[PDB]
């Protein structure tokens, strides 16, 4: 369980992401696909992209990144009271997309890396620890829903 102070560290960096969610999403996807290329294979619409240049130029990838970060932002804004928000996401990611918890760990890593790079003013050590705790909680709760849904993750 995060403290209110921890949630505020999470929300204060998220406020900066929201200056330009699209640009943040592009950086996060590029980082994910570069660091863990296997994750790109899960994307029917994007697995053909060969280079960072192609990734940057993809309007559909940009739009997907906006969807991801906005869905995650809504979850973070619930400050742990995210049962309703997690249900459709867990179901689609377990059953349609088939995304293991390991890959959620990878995207969490990419999120942290991009925030660390872009936002040293709001992503010092305490803020990074708070964001890690929030993402760990997210993954814990997704993992529990995965198991309810019959997916080992
Ligand atoms: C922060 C964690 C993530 C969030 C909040 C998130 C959110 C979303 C949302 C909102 C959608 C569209 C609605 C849906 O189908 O549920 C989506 C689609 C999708 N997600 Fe995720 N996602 C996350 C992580 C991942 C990861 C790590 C992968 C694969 C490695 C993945 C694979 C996909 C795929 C393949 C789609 C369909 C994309 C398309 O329309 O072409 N997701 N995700
Ligand atoms: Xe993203
Ligand atoms: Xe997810
Ligand atoms: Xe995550
Ligand atoms: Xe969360």
């Amino acid at each position: 369980v995060l403290s209110e102070g921890e949630w505020q560290l999470v929300l204060h960096v998220w406020a900066k992401v929201e200056a330009d969610v699209a640009g943040h999403g592009q950086d996060i996807y590029i980082r994910l696909f570069k660091s863990h290329p296997e994750t790109l294979e899960k994307f029917d619409r994007f697995k053909h992209l060969k280079t960072e240049a192609e990734m940057k130029a993809s309007e559909d990838l940009k739009k997907q990144g906006v969807r991801v970060l906005t869905a995650l932002g809504a979850i973070l804004k619930k400050k742990g009271h995210h049962e309703a928000e997690l249900k459709p996401l867990a179901q689609s990611h377990a059953t349609k997309h088939k995304i293991p918890i390991k890959y959620l760990e990878f995207i969490s890593e990419a999120i942290i890396h991009v925030l660390h790079s872009r936002h040293p003013g709001d992503f010092g050590a305490d803020a990074q620890g708070a964001m890690n705790k929030a993402l760990e909680l997210f993954r814990k709760d997704i993992a529990a829903k995965y198991k309810e849904l019959g997916y080992q993750g």
